[PDB]
């Protein structure tokens, strides 16, 4: 039992609108560390609120908590004008590396909750700090906190093709199981129908906009595949284009499908989409003469650690806010501004929660640090990240069915059994943390979509092309 | 028990130097059918057998069966002047289609030997056919022999990257054993360390010469690897480049490596390469200015079915000659020139034995044609496909250890296990043929590596770096 390389009264594990916007709620009264993984740098009227509420009820297709639905759509046009109010009309980065009680810990890795009954502490179960990989100094080091906030995004890190990748390695969901709390609905993972598919792509994405301005979709010949899945055609609900796409890719041996613009005038896509034309001219591609090789990408998990108004998780101490949590305001599906509603909702109410709240304490026992070195099962372990990562991609994608979830879980278990018996108290590196929290994620996930026996919002399996009479989350307990 | 579609003296599978010398040996005495998987268009003296011998045993690292190593040797100058007499001063396809008692039935997949005492017949245990898939008539046909000679080839397509894919998918090693037949020493699998890494390389390869000429090896950085590796530095040993370049590759993620003479004077590649420098031109490569992108790819197979000096397995009437047997000529590696010396001494030893050992019968079972269809499987058999050969590439691949043997093998019993469980009975067709015969054989390859506490010839072991005191093949047994 050590003193603690880094104390405060609240830890917050990520730092995108959730993570700051919360930080900047309580600096003002407390002493607060944001954990960052790379640099930090890189409602008026009645009758719309009422709208909201019935649009998110309809696009989650069924199963929200509608005492949820409606927490979030009362108390967003407050959760924006703060935003206004801070002189953010984006991001919070410049307000809050300006506050003088926000500290910043860059290029750091949460590697697990430290929770009291465990480290052979008394009294109820609760959290009191992180053990976190520092990359600057190489080192694990503890931070003891008061409460610990887990606001890291989600897990679309476990499948190949992700939109946005530093936000979805599944860290905070897969810490928040290890320290005991329960998860749900991570069967709804939403996929982009239209990524870039090239090898400086950036993850840059290719907008609906294209194809509302006529853009088509097609097939390595050159042939046009919607009109075979739907009479929208390229307009189709964007969960039915990626299903398409999908379909296609697995269905043909194909690396990608395409997006063509080009049967249409120049300057009338030059005027149209200049910053996408000049992008993919820095590439080699002419948006006015050839097809855009595309992919659908995982975008998005409705599902995660499950959360009460006020995002608390089920261990004391321990929230957890936004796209990293299940709160039941989503559903089965998300509804464009939800996100971002409940990022700054959820991040308002843990904010007065944790203020109320807040018995100090303690000094705690220091990481392990099993120091083993073998470069050669070292370059496994970055086998075995891709390998999950692909298998992920044709077992719990975006079309399923029971014989290929089957295969994930087959696949799933076999990687958590080399897991324990060949990197034991090896020493920890970032590949290696990623590796078993997507393992640990990936499990969730397949656990969840074999528990529903329908299609529902982004579950669509063909072996249950309908839905259920009654239905709701899918809910596992460690 | 039917009519077979099919019915001849002698039933070759497979159509290279060894299938039609043999073919053309036998043809003017006997009816024989050549199986082609496609089309099937597309020593003077003594010192120096002395020589032949020797070298042959230096290259074979210390396993070399010498008796086998002569019998090739003393018998190659008059298997090569019958290639002389033949016209073909090349291929054979000409000569035997204009033989009127070889019949060739092309786009054609042989799935199982009949085996006597399999089909309820009585007697010695012996081959008498084959059931044969018909790619044109959509069939599995039956196929009557009084001899059948397997000619297919090797098992190099186990792995992603492979030199000569049409004459690598396994199936005559996969057949034989199935059959009852021994396999010996398939851990010894050559990889040529430098193939063309493109989408339409069509396995093009550059050639050692690129590097006697002065071209470098370069990481994707730009800079040189070998003197890292080797003294010898771009001329060492091919096994040498062909690891370098494999530790490289895993070393740092990347997808291939650089092959560069640019650096030289341009007419000195015009005139010193054309053939290769139009090829890469005409992909959009200059061989004058930039570096070339390689993998190293498998190549050929040391090991395989076993058999005497008259190309004889375990199993009366069944043959095996050339790459897909395992003589002892061979050792742990392949002098050039040897490859082809087999080829045409073992279809001249065949012929011989085949002839004087010409007793007819028989009708026989047809096969079962289970017609099971589920699209969506379909598309799996496919996936399991890539992900054998990408697992067998990191696992029993250029560089071994034993941790990735194992985790090779429990891959493999997995896969062996899901096509038992889902794919039983399903109709045969050419993807699921090639997934299960390159599934067997991928078990044979890690069991043979497994086996082996040393690391001599193309079997090289980071935990077993020095040779044996005392060696010999590896030898499985049904």
């Amino acid at each position: 039992n050590t003193l603690p390389e880094h104390s405060c009264d609240v830890l917050i594990i990520g730092s995108g609108a959730a993570g700051l916007s919360l930080a900047l709620r309580l600096a003002d009264q407390h002493q607060v560390i944001v954990l960052s993984k790379g640099p930090v740098t890189e409602f008026d009227e009645t009758d719309s609120i009422d709208s909201h509420v019935e649009d998110t009820l309809i696009a989650g297709a069924g199963i929200c908590d509608r005492h949820a639905v409606e927490f979030v759509a009362s108390n967003a046009r407050s959760c924006v004008q703060w935003l206004i109010d801070q002189g953010v009309l984006t991001t919070l980065v410049s307000k809050a590396l300006n506050h003088p009680n926000i500290r910043v810990l860059e290029r750091t890795n949460a590697v697990d909750l430290i929770v009291s009954d465990k480290i052979g502490l008394p009294g109820t179960r609760r959290v009191v700090g992180a053990w976190v990989w520092n990359r600057n100094k190489e080192t694990v080091e503890t931070c003891h906190a008061k409460a610990v906030v887990l606001a890291t995004g989600g897990a679309s890190k476990v499948y190949q093709y992700t939109t946005n990748p530093d936000i979805s390695s599944g860290d905070g969901i897969a810490m928040a199981w290890r320290a005991g709390c329960r998860v749900a609905n991570l069967e709804f993972n939403q996929f982009h129908p239209t990524a870039l598919y090239h090898p400086q792509a950036r993850n840059f994405l290719l907008t609906e906009a294209l194809r509302g301005e006529g853009a088509y979709l097609k097939r390595p010949d050159g042939t046009r595949f919607m009109p075979d899945f739907d009479e929208r055609g390229e307009l189709a609900p964007r969960d039915i284009v990626a299903r398409a796409i999908d379909h296609e890719m697995k269905r043909l041996g194909a690396d990608c499908m395409f997006l063509d613009i080009s049967h249409k005038p120049a300057d009338f896509i030059r005027q149209h989409f200049p910053m996408i034309y000049e992008k993919l001219l820095g590439l080699g591609i002419d948006l006015t003469q050839e097809p855009v090789p595309i992919v659908p990408a995982a975008h998005y998990t409705c599902g995660g650690v499950m959360v009460d108004d006020h995002g608390r998780t089920d261990v004391e101490g321990l929230y957890a806010i936004g796209e990293v949590s299940y709160t039941g305001l989503h559903g089965a599906n998300r509804m464009a501004s939800n996100s971002l509603l409940e990022c700054l909702v959820y991040g308002w109410s843990a904010a007065e929660d944790i203020t109320r709240r807040m018995h100090d304490i303690s000094t705690l026992p220091p990481w392990d640090e099993s120091r083993v070195e073998n470069p050669d099962e070292r370059v496994v372990i970055q086998h075995n990240w891709h390998e999950l990562r692909l298998f992920m991609w044709d077992y719990v994608g975006i079309v399923r069915t029971t014989k290929r979830l089957e295969r994930a879980l087959r696949r799933i278990t076999m990687l958590q059994q080399e897991i324990d018996e060949y990197y034991a108290h090896f020493r920890v590196s970032n590949n290696l943390l990623e590796l078993r929290n997507l393992v640990q994620v990936a499990e969730l996930i397949v656990r969840c979509a074999m528990m529903r026996k329908e299609s529902r919002g982004l579950h669509f399996t063909l072996d249950y092309p309908e839905l259920l009479t009654h239905s709701g989350p899918s809910i596992l307990s460690p």
